[PDB]
């Protein structure tokens, strides 16, 4: 169980103005710190945020959060469940800003909602430095789905914050799970790129500086797509992505007797995802239809080329000190979902 702490700076808020916060379980024998960003889609205008407030209020407000949370998967403290980092200090940061962790906007007379995801991360990091983070050797910023994209948008900002605060010994790294999407041609029409474009204006969203300077004013939506923002990052980042991600297929208007047109569409999607990962040295991408993995209790079960994800992350740790029998780049080459026998059922 991790215990809830509301932010002492109560001007850093969830969408409705309630204070944001974090759940913490300390491990006093450890110099490793894991900060996990929750996911949960987003909203991008008044009407669609109003509907989210009716039926997804815990993703917009802290008024109804519980005092504790159980750590699962990579957040578990049991070695049987978490072979990688069971002895680490564990932090779960709830997602209550609906902005893919990019916002820097307060509630005001002109703004019904606050969008402060980027500021929430920096305030958590600050307040944690007085609870033991000042002694850390490694800070791993991790996250799933919207939180995985949040890692890509924020890991370099955390690194810069700690250097300017006077903590150059802390090594900042990122782990992005299920947040690596393609701005591809859809199977049918009914678009995420335009929703993100409008969202950035609504949230006053911020993106990493080198990416912003490449794409320039008006085109910051490009930095929400992993294969475009990743080459601009300086911190080491490990990318986890199912080749046939369910959220990707949903926005592509695919719902699973598959005939030739859809077969070719699905096979081309896996090929394109594989291609975007060829220059990503630390990555784990199985040929499965699924979504998210790192906080699932059975995350230890899936393997690529005989190597589990906990093992791949351990090999990554060793590489940041070409290891024999300890690989870090693991991408499936077979072309259809569940061609890998370790895929979840
Ligand atoms: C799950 O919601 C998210 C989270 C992070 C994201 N980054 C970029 C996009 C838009 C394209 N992908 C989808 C699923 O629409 C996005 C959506
Ligand atoms: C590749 O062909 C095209 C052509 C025109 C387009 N407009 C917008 C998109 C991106 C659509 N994908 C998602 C997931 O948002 C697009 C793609
Ligand atoms: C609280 O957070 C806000 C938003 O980042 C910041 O402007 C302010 O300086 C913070 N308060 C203190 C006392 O540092």
């Amino acid at each position: 169980d991790l215990r809830l702490h509301l932010l002492l700076n109560t001007s850093v808020t969830c969408n409705d103005g309630s204070p944001a916060g974090y759940y913490l379980k300390e491990s006093r024998g450890s110099r490793r710190w894991l900060l996990f960003l929750e996911g949960g889609w987003y909203c991008f205008n008044r009407e669609n945020c109003d509907s989210r407030y009716d039926t997804m209020r815990r993703l917009m407000s802290s008024r109804d959060w519980p005092r504790t949370r159980t750590g699962t998967g990579i957040l578990s403290s049991q070695p049987e469940e978490n072979p990688y980092w069971w002895n680490a200090n564990m932090v779960f940061i709830p997602y209550c800003s609906s902005d893919v962790w990019s916002g820097a906007s307060s509630k005001s007379e002109k703004n019904e909602y606050a969008f402060m995801g980027a500021l929430i991360i920096q305030e958590v990091v600050r307040e944690l430095l007085g609870r033991g983070l000042s002694g850390a050797k490694v800070l791993l910023l991790a996250g799933s789905s919207a939180g995985g994209t949040g890692v890509l948008l924020n890991v370099d900002r955390v690194a810069e914050q700690l250097e300017k605060l006077g903590y150059p010994a802390i090594q900042v790294r990122g782990l992005a799970d299920s947040g690596w999407f393609l701005d591809n041609k859809q199977y049918r029409h009914t678009a995420p790129t335009e929703a993100i474009r409008r969202g950035i204006r609504y949230w006053n969203g911020v993106v990493p500086e080198r990416c912003r300077r490449q794409f320039q004013e008006g085109e910051e939506w490009n930095c929400f797509f992993g294969y475009k923002v990743y080459p601009t990052l300086r911190s080491p980042v490990f990318v986890v992505q199912w080749l046939f991600d369910e959220a990707q297929l949903t926005v592509d208007n695919v719902h699973l007797p598959v005939q030739e047109g859809l077969r070719l569409y699905i096979q081309n999607l896996g090929r394109e995802l594989r291609h975007t990962l060829k220059d990503v040295p630390a990555s784990f991408a199985p040929a499965c239809l699924s979504h998210e993995i790192i906080i699932r209790s059975h995350w230890t079960d899936v393997q690529v080329k005989g190597t589990s994800l906990p093992r791949a992350l351990h090999c990554w740790d060793r590489s940041l000190h070409p290891l024999k029998g300890c690989p870090v780049h693991l991408v499936d080459s077979c072309p259809w979902p569940h061609c890998n026998p370790s895929c979840p059922t």
